[PDB]
């Protein structure tokens, strides 16, 4: 599985 | 800026 969050300006 | 964190088994 992958999972992320981020930030670019705003999380699977 | 692009940021995040990430894990898919381990954050620019």
């Amino acid at each position: 599985a992958t999972y992320f969050t981020y930030y670019s300006a705003x999380k699977x």
